[PDB]
DNA sequence: CCGACGTCGCATCAGC
DNA sequence: GCTGATGCGA
DNA sequence: GTCGG
C-alpha cells in the first residue's frame, strides 16, 4: 500500500471510463498504470518519477502531480458530484448490470437500490440474483473459509466420479489471504480435445453441489462453464455465512496447463502475458499456445507438459502463482 | 503520429 | 429454428 | 490513455 492513494485514484478513473464513458481501452490504460504503480517498491514523489514506468504517460503524470500536491483530483471531484455518473456507477456494481443496462435504467428513473427492488420485473435472471445477494457479494472471503469451501467441492466432486480432478484457481491459488470469490477448474478423462466421451460432465457436478445445498443459485450454465452462487453450512444457532460467487470451468484434460494458467490469473497478468506472446509470435488461450505463421494465422498447438513450458516459449522466466498478482 | 490494445463462454436479441 | 451481434462476465 | 514502430 505504498502508493494506495494514487492507485485508488486511477482505479476510480478506470471505473468511470468503463461504466460511464464506455471507453474500454481508457479503462485498461488506467488499470495497467494502477497495476504497474502497485508493484513499484518506492513511495512516488512526483508524476515524472511515475512516468518512467511503462504504462504511465503524460495525462496520468499530470494527475498524479495534482493528487500529490492537494490530496485530491478535481476531475474525480466533479464526477462524484454528477448524479448520472454516480447513478450509473452504482448500478454496474450489481452483477449482471453493465454500463449499457445501468444507463438504460437511469433513463427510466430506476437509479437507486430501492428503485431496483420495486422494479424486479424489469431485470433478467442474472440481475435479479445479483440484486438478491448485492449485500453478500461485496464481502471478501477469508482464506480460512476458502479452505472449507475447497474441502466440500473436492469431496463432492470425488463422490460423483473418482477421476474428476478439481483445482481451486484464481486468487486462492495465488495465495491470497482473502478472495472475492471461488474459482474451480475441472478435468475428467472422458473430456479431451479429441472427443467428449461422456455428456453432462459439468452438469453432474453442479447437480451434486446443489443436492447438498452448497450451490444455491445459478447465473449462467453451459457445457463447459458454470456461473452461480454458493454458501457454507453453518452450525446450530449461528448467523448464516454470506452467499458467495462461484465459477466452475470444465477444460479438456490434456489441456490442463493452459487452463490452469488462465484460471490462476490475475486478469492483468493474463493480459500482459498474452500481449507478450503476440510480440513473440505466439497466441495463448485457455486451451493451447499456438504459433503465428508468416500471415498472423494461428498454427498448430505446440506441445505443453507444464505451466513452465508456456513461459519457456514466450521467453519468460517462470513466475510462481503468488508472483502473478497483478 | 497512429494503429492496436488477450481471449473466450453464456444470455439475449434482431434478422431471416 | 439458425446465425451473428451484443452485453456481461471469466 | 499509452506506446512501438
Ligand atoms: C475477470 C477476468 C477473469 N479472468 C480469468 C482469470 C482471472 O484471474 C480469473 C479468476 O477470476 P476472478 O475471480 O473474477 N478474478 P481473481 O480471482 O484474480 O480475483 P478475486 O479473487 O475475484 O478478487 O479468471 C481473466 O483472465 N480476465 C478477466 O478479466
Ligand atoms: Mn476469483
Ligand atoms: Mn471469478
Ligand atoms: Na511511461
Ligand atoms: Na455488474
Amino acid at each position: 500500500t505504498l502508493n494506495g492513494g494514487i492507485t485508488d485514484m486511477l482505479t476510480e478513473l478506470a471505473n468511470f471510463e468503463k461504466n460511464v464513458s464506455q471507453a474500454i481501452h481508457k479503462y485498461n490504460a488506467y488499470r495497467k498504470a494502477a497495476s504497474v504503480i502497485a508493484k513499484y517498491p518506492h513511495k512516488i514523489k512526483s508524476g515524472a518519477e511515475a512516468k518512467k514506468l511503462p504504462g504511465v504517460g503524460t495525462k496520468i503524470a499530470e494527475k498524479i502531480d495534482e493528487f500529490l500536491a492537494t490530496g485530491k483530483l478535481r476531475k474525480l471531484e466533479k464526477i462524484r458530484q454528477d448524479d448520472t455518473s454516480s447513478s450509473i456507477n452504482f448500478l454496474t456494481r450489481v452483477s449482471g448490470i453493465g454500463p449499457s443496462a445501468a444507463r438504460k435504467f437511469v433513463d427510466e428513473g430506476i437509479k437507486t437500490l430501492e428503485d431496483l427492488r420495486k422494479n424486479e420485473d424489469k431485470l433478467n435472471h442474472h440481475q435479479r440474483i445479483g440484486l438478491k445477494y448485492f449485500g453478500d457479494f461485496e464481502k471478501r472471503i477469508p482464506r480460512e473459509e476458502m479452505l472449507q469451501m475447497q474441502d466440500i467441492v473436492l469431496n463432492e466432486v470425488k463422490k460423483v466420479d473418482s477421476e474428476y480432478i478439481a483445482t481451486v484457481c484464481g486468487s486462492f491459488r495465488r495465495g491470497a489471504e482473502s478472495s472475492g470469490d471461488m474459482d474451480v477448474l475441472l478435468t475428467h478423462p472422458s473430456f479431451t480435445s479429441e472427443s467428449t466421451k461422456q455428456p453432462k460432465l459439468l452438469h453432474q457436478v453442479v447437480e451434486q453441489l446443489q443436492k447438498v445445498h452448497f450451490i444455491t443459485d445459478t447465473l449462467s450454465k453451459g457445457e463447459t462453464k458454470f456461473m452461480g452462487v454458493c454458501q457454507l453450512p453453518s452450525k446450530n444457532d449461528e448467523k448464516e455465512y454470506p452467499h458467495r460467487r462461484i465459477d466452475i470451468r470444465l477444460i479438456p484434460k490434456d489441456q490442463y496447463y493452459c487452463g490452469v494458467l488462465y484460471f490462476t490469473g490475475s486478469d492483468i497478468f493474463n493480459k500482459n502475458m498474452r500481449a507478450h506472446a503476440l510480440e513473440k509470435g505466439f497466441t495463448i488461450n485457455e486451451y493451447t499456445i499456438r504459433p503465428l505463421g508468416v500471415t498472423g494465422v494461428a498454427g498448430e498447438p505446440l506441445p505443453v507438459d507444464s505451466e513452465k513450458d508456456i513461459f519457456d516459449y514466450i521467453q519468460w522466466k517462470y513466475r510462481e502463482p503468488k508472483d502473478r498478482s497483478e
